[PDB]
Parts: C-alpha cells; structure tokens; sequence
C-alpha cells in the first residue's frame, strides 16, 4: 500500500542489513561482532609511557636482521622509493581512525618498533607478519621474486597497496576473519569478504558486491568497515581526524588518494571515518544511477558499481550530492542537504528539518513518517517544479489519499496546499492526527498544486 518510490528507498536501506539471517548456511555477523572476531587473539600494543596513545616508530630495514639467514626467506632486499611511499600512505589510513601514530626512526620511550623489508622465496605467501604479543611483533616481509611482482608496484586501488594496509593491520593486533587450500567456504560468517574487511582473503563477489568497472576488478587501499570497529575497540577512536567540514569524493578535501574521484570512471572503495563537522559525499560527477545512503555504518552503491562506499559506525555525515544518471539519497536523523542533479532522483530527507534539491529531472521527495517534516522542523525543497517532482506520502497514508481544503475541518487526513507570490513560497500542511491542526508541514520555493502530491 505504497508508491514504488517509497518501496524502493525502503528496500535499498534494508539491502545489506546484517545479523539476522543467513546466508548459504553461513551466519551473518553484525559489524560488533566482527569488532570482536578480528580482534580474537588478545594481541595489542601496551601504552608504556601513559600518553593515552600508542606510539609507535618504524623502519625500512638496508641491511638484513641479525639472524636472518636461517629463517629460509632467500634474498634480502629493502623496499624501493614506491613501497616507501605507499607504505606511509597505508600507516596514515590507520592513524587516521584509531589512537595509534606511526613515526619513522630507530627503535628508540616508543611503545613499540616495526620494520618493513623484502624476501624472496616463497612460503605459500605473498608477505607476512607477526601479532604484537609474539617476540617479532612489528616485523612485516614482503614476498618480491621474477614470479610474483605485485608488492613492487603497490598504487592506490590495486592489490600490492592493499598487501600493505592488511600487513600493518596484523601486526596491530587483527586478525584474519576465520581460522586460514581454504576458500570462502570455510568462513565462518558470511561478512569474511573484502568488502567488509581488508583482513579478508575472499573475493567480495562472494557476497554480491560489484566491484569491477570497464573490466578491471579493484581492492580497497585502506580499512574498511569492519577493520575500523576492530582496531576502535583495542586503541580507542581518533576524534581529531578531519573534524572540520569534509568533502569526499569529487572535489574532495580529504586529502587522501582512497577517498577522492577525479573522473566519471574512478573504482571508489572506501569506508568514511570523520571526527565532526558539517561533511559531504559528492558523486556528481558519475552518470550511472547511484543509491547514496547517509545512516552510520550502511553502505551505497556508488559510480556505477555496488556496496563499494560505506560510512563507519559512530560517524555522522550530513550531506549527499547525487550524479547525471536517476538516483537514490537516504538521508539519516540530522538536518541533511540532500542534491539529486540531473536525472529521475528518489529522496528521503528521514528525521530533522532537510534542504532537497532535485535538480532538473522528474524528482520524488519521499516522506516515511510524520516526524520527518513538523511544523517546527520542516523541510524545505529548494527547487520544487510543479508539475515535474512530486511529493510522495503514501508510507504515511497507505495510499488513502488527502482531502484537500482551505481551512482545517477536524478530519484526519485534511491538507491545505498554499502559495505566497511575494516570497515565491508555497507549502504543504497536513492535519494526520484530525484535531484541526498541521501535523506535518512541508516547505517549498516555487508553487505546488494538489497533482503534485502522490497520497
Ligand atoms: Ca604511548
Ligand atoms: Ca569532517
Ligand atoms: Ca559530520
Ligand atoms: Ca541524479
Ligand atoms: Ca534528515
Ligand atoms: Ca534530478
Ligand atoms: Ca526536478
Ligand atoms: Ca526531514
Ligand atoms: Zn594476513
């Protein structure tokens, strides 16, 4: 007893839902659960000096460790000016989330040390490291040999990156998800994917996700959704982070490679961590149709490919600017500024007093309860064309209908539509409980006829 377009907002904010089903025999796993198995062993970092976070040097090793012949590695080699450099990119996607700080320098007051070098020969793995509570706790090696070439080139977006982020989370203190020839089916809950997780070792396609674009397939650089709660729970969050106002994505101000676009066939893979401010996820410059959802913790389908942009849980991001092709926008309880651009876009403003602009298009604005837009906080649609956008009740009427009228007759179900031509303002006011007062108000610029309300 809804419009399409209420069941479509509807069900893309329940599509990744997670912990109450399961999936081919596999339980799916909240994202504090997750927090829990990644962090499984007990293993973390002591603040030794009692400064409330953990500092921590490192170092890229010249000269081979004292006793490294006998390990079996074959031949030394320490990382090139490219690993060096992609190797601080991933230690500062790590301090950028939780209280831990990475400075290069000997092992000098440190909580702790870690070195970075090249091996060659093969031990069934492309590189390795060691938890903080073993005696080679903030080693990483890295496997470089004429058959496997991937670390040489670690870049934004590709696997020899992701190797690093995951590596550093290891020796942090996560785990991988599961106890691992073992594949997919040997996770045990349906998440262990690196869509969720960059500890992962299985494809997200095994969860659905689309990440591959004009036929390439893509790997988050930094921490994902799940590693963020994970390494939260054992060091604390980092608040100080970009807590200013943020855009990600085009235009972004984040200066962070993983979170900026810069053209309509960019792969994004990332999961938002932000510690305050008034934010921005632009997707204006992709045409394929998006589904942008701004509730903590949910996932959108972004440029074009599906469940590759999430938002971390505890953060509050406000703002949505959707692209060319028929859009999405779920906005979440704060006031949000919700942009459809051009193109057929659905948006939901939720809870608080929201600016919507449709942009030019056919655009639907969707209101799912009557504390989405009260007299006191209403929403205001900044572009309203008559005759083209409409505005949507019908989760709230169940397709009932509206009686119109000039004046509140002390029916449930009464709504008066009026227009001011000096200030070009028109609204929307609808008495749902019948005591002969606007329950529910709805702003405009621009006027609005009784054709443009779906009720
Ligand atoms: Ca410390
Ligand atoms: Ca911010
Ligand atoms: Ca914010
Ligand atoms: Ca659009
Ligand atoms: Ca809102
Ligand atoms: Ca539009
Ligand atoms: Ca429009
Ligand atoms: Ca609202
Ligand atoms: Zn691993």
């Amino acid at each position: 007893g809804t419009s399409s377009a209420f069941t479509q907002i509807d069900n893309f904010s329940h599509f990744y839902d997670r912990g109450d089903h399961l999936v081919n025999g596999k339980p799916s796993f909240t994202v504090d659960q997750v927090a829990d198995q990644l962090t499984r062993s007990g293993a973390s970092w002591h603040d030794l000096n009692n400064d409330g976070v953990i500092n921590l040097t490192y170092t890229f090793l010249t000269a081979p460790p004292v006793g490294y012949a006998s390990r079996g590695l074959g031949t030394f080699s320490q990382f090139s000016a490219l690993q060096k450099e992609q190797a601080k990119l991933s230690l500062e996607s790590w301090a950028d989330v939780a209280k831990v700080t990475f400075t290069e320098g000997p092992a000098a007051g440190d909580d702790g040390h870690q070195t970075f070098a090249n091996f060659s020969a093969s031990n069934g793995g492309a590189a390795f490291a060691y938890l903080p509570n073993s005696s080679r706790k903030g080693e990483s090696w890295y496997l470089i040999n004429k058959d496997y070439q991937v670390n040489k080139t670690p870049g934004e977006g590709n696997y020899g990156r992701q190797t690093l982020t995951h590596e550093i989370g290891h020796t942090l203190g996560l785990s991988h998800p599961g106890d691992y020839n073992p594949t997919y089916r040997d996770a045990v809950y349906a998440e262990d994917t690196r869509a969720y997780s960059v500890m992962s070792y299985w494809s997200e396609k095994n969860t659905g996700q689309v990440f591959t674009k004009t036929g390439e397939g893509a790997y988050a650089s930094a921490p994902l959704l799940d590693d963020i709660a994970a390494v939260q729970k054992l060091y604390g969050a980092n608040l100080e982070t970009r807590a200013d106002d943020t855009v990600y994505g085009f235009n972004s101000t984040a200066d962070r490679d993983f979170y900026s676009a810069t053209s309509s066939t960019d792969k994004l893979i990332f999961s938002v961590w932000d510690g305050g401010g008034n934010d921005t996820l632009d997707f204006s410059g992709f045409s394929q149709n998006q589904k942008i959802n701004l509730t903590a913790g949910s996932f959108s389908d972004v440029g074009g490919m599906t469940g590759n942009v999430s938002i971390a849980q505890g953060v509050t991001i406000e703002n949505a600017i959707g692209g060319s092709g028929n859009d999405l926008l779920i906005g979440n309880d704060a006031a949000n500024v919700l942009k459809g651009g051009a193109g057929n876009d659905i948006i939901y403003g939720g809870g608080g007093a929201d600016v919507l602009w449709g942009g030019t298009g056919s655009d639907t604005f969707v209101f799912g309860a009557v504390s989405d837009s009260t007299p006191k906080a209403a929403d205001i649609i900044k572009d309203f064309q008559s005759g083209f956008d409409k505005i949507d009740l019908t989760a709230i009427t169940k397709l009932g209908g509206l009686n119109f009228v000039d004046a509140f007759t002390g029916h449930a179900g009464d709504a008066i539509v009026s227009y001011h031509q000096a200030s070009n303002a028109g609204s929307l006011q609808v008495d749902f409980s019948g005591q002969g007062v606007a329950d529910f108000l709805v702003t405009t610029v621009g006027q609005v006829a009784t054709y443009d309300i779906v009720a």
